[PDB]
């Protein structure tokens, strides 16, 4: 089927699917400061207006945009997506805490984050892993793993953005 | 563009710029069907939710290659965007008949097109072209002539998506 999210319906996310999303994260982990610049400059590239939801460039003294509410948020996508994949395999579904997902719902709704923003971030997510990881650990199998993860994350948050069920 | 913009937008567009657009548009024409098919597939990769605004009942044409709505729309983005090149150059403004620009805004406003979809189409526009023309012919200027034309043709449709103000 093609529903918003599998709340209780059969999602097999194999031990191997999860293995790819962890290992590769671990590689990017090491070069976290740099990749998160290239990840954001890839988003700013596709949809420069997306990077209006934070603020113009002021920290260390350059229009590079070394601001901390980005480096931190870049890490939330990537860490929160790894915690998604990790979840899918054990339970079959995204079960983040109610405070945290209630919280993300209202943040994203307040800042106008639409459907088109979630997908240009996943584009850039995938692209930055493709790009950073060796061409030899990267496969289609690994893009779907992170796709699935992200896809089910964004779906739990988007249901926090509209009224009752 | 902005160097002092109010109601006379400083539209500097050289003949050389229009010359880059048109030469790279000759190439795309020697295989329009297949290139128009790699354009909407680049946008559906970046923003799924985008091609799901053509989505499918009247024509019953579930696949992508199937609906004419996309091939035709790939054409006009490219054709129209090539025409704003010619206009900028020759007039220093998009001179699309006022009626067509008002129909164009009433159509995209009606369909939930924001800045993110206009930019994503431009990113794919520019990846398409980069991918079709010979690595020799492509130059950041050629990329830059096509960004200009598109940006100021979108600014024209946008003006008719917003109050008079
Ligand atoms: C599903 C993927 C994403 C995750 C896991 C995520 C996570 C977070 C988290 C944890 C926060 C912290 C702020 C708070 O909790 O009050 C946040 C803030 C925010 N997010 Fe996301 N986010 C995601 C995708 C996106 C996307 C696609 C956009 C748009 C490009 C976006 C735009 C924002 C904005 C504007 C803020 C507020 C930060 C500020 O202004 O200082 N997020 N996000
Ligand atoms: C400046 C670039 C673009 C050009 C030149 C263009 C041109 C047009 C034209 C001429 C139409 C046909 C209806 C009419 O106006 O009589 C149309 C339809 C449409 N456009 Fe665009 N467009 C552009 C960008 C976009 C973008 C960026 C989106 C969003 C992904 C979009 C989404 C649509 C949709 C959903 C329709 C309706 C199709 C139909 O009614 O048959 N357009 N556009």
């Amino acid at each position: 089927a093609l529903v918003e999210d599998n709340n209780a319906v059969a999602v097999s996310f194999s031990e191997e699917q999860e293995a790819l999303v962890l290992k590769s994260w671990a590689i990017l982990k090491k070069d976290s400061a740099n990749i998160a610049l290239r990840f954001w400059l890839k988003i700013f590239e596709v949809a420069p207006s997306a990077s209006q939801m934070f603020s113009f460039l002021r920290n260390s003294d350059v229009p590079l945009e070394k601001n901390p509410k980005l480096k931190t948020h870049a890490m939330s996508v990537f860490v929160m997506t790894c915690e998604a994949a990790a979840q899918l395999r054990k339970a079959g579904k995204v079960t983040v805490r109610d405070t945290t997902l209630k919280r993300l719902g209202a943040t994203h709704l307040k800042y106008g984050v639409g459907d088109a923003h979630f997908e240009v971030v996943k584009f850039a997510l995938l692209d930055t892993i493709k790009e950073e990881v060796p061409a030899d650990m990267w496969s289609p199998a690994m893009k779907s793993a992170w796709s699935e993860a992200y896809d089910h994350l964004v779906a739990a948050i988007k249901q926090e953005m509209k009224p009752a069920e």
